[PDB]
Formats: structure tokens, sequence, C-alpha cells
């Protein structure tokens, strides 16, 4: 049997795939920790690894392959089902098993994913300080026309500080934030003026290391909704430009209240793609 997470329906992938439109051709890299590639729920077409002793398929940490499923879990009859289920799945390693990694690590990420014309790119993952380098690497691969999407952070509300996270932080990248499946904001969700959009963060299960699937918690978690929805959205529009993509997301977004905790408001990728 194959059970579908409330984040799908929530953000009516489900309406968009019904219509034929599961990311097909649409090339996404996973910057995380790795994937379990050997996983039957998922299917890894390449990747490549910046992080010393640790081959890009194999993930001794859990996190690479849990966002990874919520972005592309296929959609058979076991497991769960991704956002975008026939999209070209490319594993980046930039964290090592303790789910660290260092600037110049995600940096290379960033660079190898635009260069070998990644479409997507997805970075769950955030530090408390930003770096130049890094700041550029995102200015250009999203100039280039790469969508790039991070999680905004889990350091929740702090009086009125802006708690939001790098790479998250820069421009050329899209903030994600986190609800759960009643569409309220999860209190671990970080807050500031850059935050762009929300999306399942809480509760949610995907795919997980030896072949099985597990439940978390984490801005983490919303970002890879997002990332599948980029990739819905140019499996329809495929001449769209990140930038117009981009717009889609945030103009269609179910407004929830102040774009300082909401940002935008929630992902309807139905309306985005329409
Ligand atoms: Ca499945």
């Amino acid at each position: 049997a194959q059970t579908v997470p409330y984040g799908i329906p929530l953000i009516k992938a489900d309406k968009v795939q019904a219509q034929g439109f599961k990311g097909a051709n649409v090339k996404v890299a996973v910057l995380d920790t790795g994937i379990q590639a050997s996983h039957p729920d998922l299917n890894v077409v390449g990747g490549a690894s910046f992080v010393a002793g640790e081959a890009y398929n194999t993930d001794g940490n859990g996190h690479g392959t849990h966002v990874a499923g919520t972005v592309a879990a296929l959609d058979n009859t076991t497991g769960v089902l991704g956002v975008a289920p026939s999209v070209s799945l490319y594993a980046v390693k930039v964290l090592n098993s303790s789910g660290s990694g260092s600037y110049s690590g995600i940096v290379s990420g960033i660079e190898w994913a635009t260069t070998n014309g990644m479409d997507v790119i997805n970075m769950s993952l955030g530090g408390a300080s930003g770096s130049t380098a890094m700041k550029q690497a995102v200015d250009n691969a999203y100039a280039r026309g790469v969508v790039v999407v991070a999680a905004a952070g889990n350091s929740g509300n702090s009086g009125s500080t802006n708690t939001i996270g790098y790479p998250a932080k820069y421009d050329s990248v899209i903030a994600v934030g986190a609800v759960d499946s009643n569409s309220n904001r999860a209190s671990f969700s970080s807050v500031g003026a850059e935050l762009e959009v929300m999306a399942p963060g809480a509760g949610v299960y995907s795919t997980y290391p030896t072949n099985t699937y597990a439940t978390l918690n984490g801005t983490s978690m919303a970002s890879p909704h997002v990332a599948g929805a980029a990739a819905l959205i140019l499996s329809k529009h495929p001449n769209l430009s990140a930038s117009q993509v981009r717009n889609r997301l945030s103009s269609t977004a179910t407004y929830l209240g102040s774009s300082f905790y909401y940002g935008k408001g929630l992902i309807n990728v139905e309306a985005a793609a329409q």
C-alpha cells in the first residue's frame, strides 16, 4: 500500500499531478547529507559528493533521504508519494553524517548544480552567518535560470528579531517557513522580513535510511515541498524563467497573516501552475 503524506494534498500537488504533470524531465538537486539511493521508493539519477570519505549515494544521517522523498518518492504501490515523483533526482552531498558541512563544500555543491544544468536546487540547511562566496554562487545559479529554495530556519520566534538564516536570507533564494496539517505556522519556523512562503514542515512522513519511512519536524521538510512545486510548475510551462516560476509561487499563495510570520502564505501549486 502507498501512503500519501498530508503535505501533498495540502499544497494541492495532487490536483496538478491528476492533470498529468509530475515534474518529468525536470532536474532537481538536493544539497544535503546524501541519499540512500538503494531505497525502493527513490530513483537517484546521479550526483556528487564534496564531503571527504563519503560517496554521494549513501546517507549516514537520514536527513537527505527524507528531504529527497518529499520531492520525488516514486508513485507506485508502496511507501509514500513525492510532490514531483517523475523528477530527475540528483544527490549532491554537502553535509557529513553529523549534518554539518563547510562553506566551501556547500559552495562547490551550488556550483556543481548550476554547471550541470540543474533546474531546481534544494537546500534544507542554514547557518547564522553568510559568506560572500556563497552569496555569489547563489546569485549566479538564480541568474543562470536555476530555482534556489532554502529552509528559512528553525530559530522560531524571539521577540521582534530576524531569525532567518543563510543562504535562505539571500535575495536569489526562496526562504521557506513551516506549518502543520492545520496550516498553522509551526512554533519553530523562523521569522523575519525575508520569509517568502510557507509549506508543510510539521510531522511530515517521508523516505528514511535503510528502506523505511519516518516522520520529522523542521523547515527542512518544508523546503522540499516548494522545490517539488517549482518542478511541477516547470513540467507544465517549460518556457518559464526561474523568476517567473518563483513569482507564481508567492503570487498565488494562500494568505495566512503578517508577512513577518508567514511571508506571502501557504503555497498552492494548482493555482501557481493553473
Ligand atoms: Ca511510493
